[PDB]
């Protein structure tokens, strides 16, 4: 009963980033930020480079960072199992569309949540939901620890497994804040009545996780990548509009006849394929609106700018972006792995190099091949390579 | 208790480099120096070459200098063991993004520190923090040894495992100063009340380390790479804005009509696709604003300047940079290796050349292959190669 005003005060500062995200989405991807009942169209606009570029970038990161085909001493078989059941459990949760939607949100808006619901009778799979920016709220301290999370869900009445439907389109809030020592108090509220029982949970077992693309110090919410090149995108839009408008204006036809033409237009017009008109050469001049134009050097600037944007968006990650790969290998891969393990219940090149280098004493002369100390030779070789080989005899 | 005024004095000393760093970040990467409550955007402005170039350089140095895949006679195996352990300690500490952020500061701001937090249950990983230049304070002697270190941190009330909450958003200071023999006093204070106990530590046990890009003689703060080419960046920005403004001016059309035209615009406009207008060809020009311009040779100078900046940024480290690798040889891997080992608690080419050289006496005739003493031959070839081979018999 004390939840909604916290959501309001969080939205009070969420509003600025929401407005910025809406403005940036209008330029590149209009249909991502569409509030319920808004329906702010989805037309791409004058320039199409931004939409295709961001789609390609998000998809490329989704494929490389999360390969679909592959997963991302006596206990080796046990580890192989654990990984296999973990991957099978994730594949049953249908997370890849959620991953690509999240990547799109980070590129366009900058923040979104991945929420994993508990298994339910109506939806046994319980797929991961990509909650967009406007439908949650996060309160973060100066250091960067996530103090408060509030998630808003709008669900139908006949959507809950237990007899809660008996006790009662309904919107509910899930509020989680940790009191300290890695312990989060979580609570559920339905409109005004606090439903369920508040739970004390380890941070690992948190039923949702937060992605931020690009966070500055002392900022509660992140920033998108398109924010960094809005200016270039606007320049591309302006130049594309100019060139298209010039082409259309020149495409029009208007005709012209000189006054005192000494010829009659009706006879010139109201017939076809030949006939005798007895007129003047200079009459009927075929003018067009934009005969002269200057759209020649415009294309050079337009192609320069679009080429620069494509170079930015990789139309090569470790050498181009790199930091995104490492950052998401920590902030995103690790929570996914933890979820995978909890739902259920570099060096070989050294071996290859050692094999290549140790094959040498084979063609040596017999008097030279002999009088060699095996164990210490191999131990020195593996020490120089610095490889953990429990293989050879002592 | 007597901490804050020293921090104020050191901040007064730092203000000059802080202002220079903010001005430099305005050119390329605005968001690096973002104090809480500033939020000075992240626009590239007129030109975006500098931001992309510095991102690429910082990322590539982070990748090469700290390879992600790999680590950066009888007892040798044991050594290997501990090495892996150290890397494991670094893998559970999530240091790579901190390294990337530190390189970004070094390229733009030029100084920062890496701080290792004490293990706590609120954040059990305890990631290394990349504290920027403006939060901390450093005072050094004329020789260059670190005299005084001040750290400012801000956390919520429920972020301390011990009874610090019982004794009472809070900001705290950490002071570090030695009296000699590598004996450092470290103290913690909260606003006015000194908390904890003044701890005496060795130099190695210090939980933070300082980064400098180039430090000059008698200087308390380093200088960034962007300092040397801020002028070139400004020139590129000027030429880019000139080109963009010229293109925008040329894009606009203005239209014209000659006085005494003998034709009327009202009938010339309010229709389309054909018509006869009874006008004059000499009328109606489509003039545009920047018809003539001289922007063609500007592109040449812009390309030369951007190519020079790219070559300097070398978008070959041993060949081009060289000094950075040598400096970080002592600056980073030594302290990071010490950290990794303490958390827990060249020559083979000579062998290949030797094997190649001793292969020769296998095709010599019987009267020639013999009559050579093997042990002295082995010792002599080893000595001429000047290697330590524990293989051959005495």
């Amino acid at each position: 009963s004390k939840i909604p005003e916290l959501w309001e005060k969080l939205s009070r500062k969420r509003n600025e980033f929401l407005d910025r995200a809406k403005h940036y989405a209008r330029l590149t991807l209009p249909y991502l930020l569409n509030e319920p009942g808004n329906n702010e169209s989805a037309q791409n606009g004058w320039q199409g480079t931004g939409a295709q570029a961001t789609n390609h970038l998000a998809n490329k990161l989704a494929q490389v960072l999360f390969p679909a085909q592959r997963s991302f001493t006596k206990l080796a078989t046990v580890f192989a199992k654990i990984e296999t059941q973990a991957m099978k459990a994730l594949d049953a949760r249908q997370f890849r569309p959620a991953v690509v939607e999240a990547f799109k949100h980070l590129l366009v808006a900058g923040n979104c949540m991945l929420y994993k619901p508990v298994k339910s009778a109506n939806d046994p799979a319980g797929p991961i939901s990509c909650i967009p920016m406007h439908h949650y709220a996060v309160q973060r301290d100066t250091n960067g620890q996530l103090m408060d999370i509030i998630l808003l869900q709008e669900k139908a009445l006949r959507t809950f497994e237990p007899a809660l439907r008996a006790v009662i389109n309904v919107k509910l809030y899930t509020h989680a804040c940790y009191e300290g020592d890695g312990f989060w108090k979580v609570q559920q509220s339905a409109d005004d009545l606090p439903v369920g029982k508040s739970s004390r949970v380890k941070a690992d077992k948190l039923p949702f996780m937060v992605l931020t693309w690009k966070r500055s110090y002392g900022e509660d919410w992140g920033r998108p990548l398109c924010e960094d090149y809005s200016g270039d995108l606007f320049v591309v839009q302006f130049l594309s509009e100019a060139v298209a408008r010039g082409a259309a204006l020149m495409a029009d036809i208007k005709y012209l006849i000189r006054p005192g033409a000494q010829t009659d237009v009706e006879h010139f017009v109201n017939s076809g394929t030949g006939e005798v008109i007895t007129g003047v050469e200079e009459d009927i001049h075929i003018v067009q609106l934009g005969k002269y134009a200057d759209l020649t050097p415009i294309d050079a600037v337009l192609e320069k700018y679009v080429r620069r944007i494509g170079v930015v968006f990789m139309m090569e990650v470790e050498q181009s972006l790199g930091g995104a790969y490492s950052l998401f290998s920590v902030t995103m891969q690790q929570p996914m792995a933890i979820w995978g393990l909890q739902e259920n219940a570099a060096e070989l090149d050294k071996l290859a190099q050692f094999s290549n280098y140790m094959n040498l004493p084979t063609t040596w002369p017999e008097w030279a091949q002999d009088a060699i100390k095996p164990t210490e030779y191999m131990d020195w070789v593996r020490g120089q390579i610095s490889a953990d080989f429990p293989f050879l005899m002592s």
